[PDB]
């Protein structure tokens, strides 16, 4: 099999950074059997929030609020429900781990860099969306320490940032499963037969097949699901 | 060779030899099958109507309840009739079609997760595959399912409907050739004849071993069992 | 297996098995899909189909228009026409479209070569000429070779949603379904528009999806500014 199509082909050599994370997606696929699920989210009442507060919001805090951090914060009180998807794969026993540790992802334009929102659970929506942006900006410096980026236990990435609508994400291995927060996309929608229009978002979960099935992995998307539908002014707090 | 635990307060959980076996089946099947994806969208009001008509007396007549289900594995088992490569097996030298239609359903109960076969699904009714769907769940969660139950099975279906999820990707029951997952059926804004209709829509998902199949014949599959369904009403489909 | 049928593989059937195991073993597959505006492109290629096959003597269809999105957004993204190798990953000077053209029984994938250096219409009579050469036994291993790039039609066999296996040692692989007519909004309203999605596997070694959703993004815009003034065939 030819690796060459031409002699102006451009040969691009591959750091040892490119080349540890390239031999952690091949180990994670190689790995874990991978199955995929995904689930419809009115995301209205989480839009409406958000932007009735984020310019307020950037004024007193100095950093902006994205939708991704309520995002977070859906997915770290389910998984609290769902110890089984906070969990490892090792052998002859599964490993639940007590911290809810959110591997998040946030890519430069050569690669794709993972830190890690400790005890996530624990956070609120404020603390978060500070997190998120200490950990965007120490990436885009190149300043990233290896305690930013070990010790996730479930991995979550906004890839409705690239604009997507549906996608399947690689597993982080030795993790249980992953997240995939899509674009929110305006829907005609059906609500007690009736037409509606409303901001729909796709949550797209890859799952090793070895720990989970469809059932628990539906419960647990239900989970977030039902968090993020009950986002409005009166119910949800930023801190 | 990575770290496995975050701290001292992790608990284990041993595995017992039966959730061992179905890991290692998972690991064997995607290991040795090249997985490609598909899915058609389909008009499943015509099921859904015919289905909540019949419901009631059906239940009170045989004693026990009428799925949505049973409706869709009869329209898989006809057009496995209809397409005896996607009811096959990979054996390196040859491709064997099997004769025999049986169908391997997913039942989960908690963590653990059954698949207990209906053999000869072609040749049964909607009745008949209704009744052992009911017996063969109430077994799953009584825990009395028999290893002939579990055995012979030529394709998979699975009922991811029930777990509210949409679209789903679902692992190959190895050494067959396919899996079909049965998505939620969701009322949706369509367009039939260029006007707005609301219909009872539903997805097929079907993963495919690519070394026995292409998108050529499971669009031809897929697109059979659409058809089979969106022709389900009154006077097209009897039970008996 | 007691009324059972077996079917013998050959060689050339085996070959492409060995190859779609090979490519899934290879390649750690990850998958991203967008939904386009395709109205533009469909009202285009209908209006101008039938004086096209009157002229031409082969016809136009909406697969043409999508490889030549599909090669101008190539131009834009090298890193998505590529191969892993090992310590290095090599970026492709030729932007060559393998495409499926299954014929029959089985799966043919020649090449449409420097398609990004071809007009509509001398895609769309490459097309007619390699599925015509598919149908007559008569592809030559130059017209099976130097595929940087796959793109399938999986629309023609009803597909909304698709998953494919890249065509290794590609980087990536396009999948474009069916045209579907759904109720859109727009500016708050609600529309009836050609939608059609685009189904993209890649290989992670190589691309995220911020590489991969740019990508897309291009594709999508190329398509959705198809219009009866815009685009040239010639
Ligand atoms: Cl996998
Ligand atoms: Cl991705
Ligand atoms: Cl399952
Ligand atoms: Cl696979
Ligand atoms: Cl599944
Ligand atoms: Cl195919
Ligand atoms: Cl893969
Ligand atoms: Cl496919
Ligand atoms: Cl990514």
């Amino acid at each position: 099999p030819p690796v060459r199509s031409a002699a102006g082909d451009k040969e691009i050599p591959i750091n040892g950074v490119r080349k540890a994370i390239a031999k952690h997606m091949s180990v994670s696929k190689q790995e874990i059997p991978h199955a995929w699920m995904m689930v419809e989210v009115d995301a209205t009442g989480l839009v409406r929030y958000r932007n009735a507060v984020k310019d307020s919001f950037k004024k007193e805090e100095g950093y902006s609020l994205t939708y991704f951090a309520f995002f977070i914060k859906a997915v770290a009180q389910a998984l609290k429900e769902f110890p089984q998807l906070n969990s490892t794969w090792a052998g002859d026993k599964i490993i639940e781990h007590a911290n809810i540790n959110i591997s998040i992802a946030i890519a430069a334009g050569d690669l794709l860099y993972v830190p890690v929102i400790k005890n996530a659970d624990e956070k609120s929506i404020k603390g978060i969306a500070r997190e998120i942006s200490e950990l965007a900006g120490k990436a885009r410096n190149g300043k990233l320490s290896q305690a930013d980026m070990e010790g996730g236990t479930f991995t979550v990435n906004s890839t409705g940032s690239f604009g997507s609508v549906q996608s399947m994400g690689i597993i982080n291995h030795p993790q249980a499963a992953i997240l995939q927060v899509e674009s929110i996309v305006k829907r005609p929608v059906i609500i007690d037969d009736m037409i509606a229009v409303r901001d729909m978002v796709n949550l797209c979960l890859s799952i090793d097949h070895r720990i989970l099935d469809g059932l628990l992995a539906g419960k647990f998307l239900q989970a977030i699901k039902a968090n993020v539908e009950k986002i409005s002014k009166e119910n949800t707090a930023l801190y």
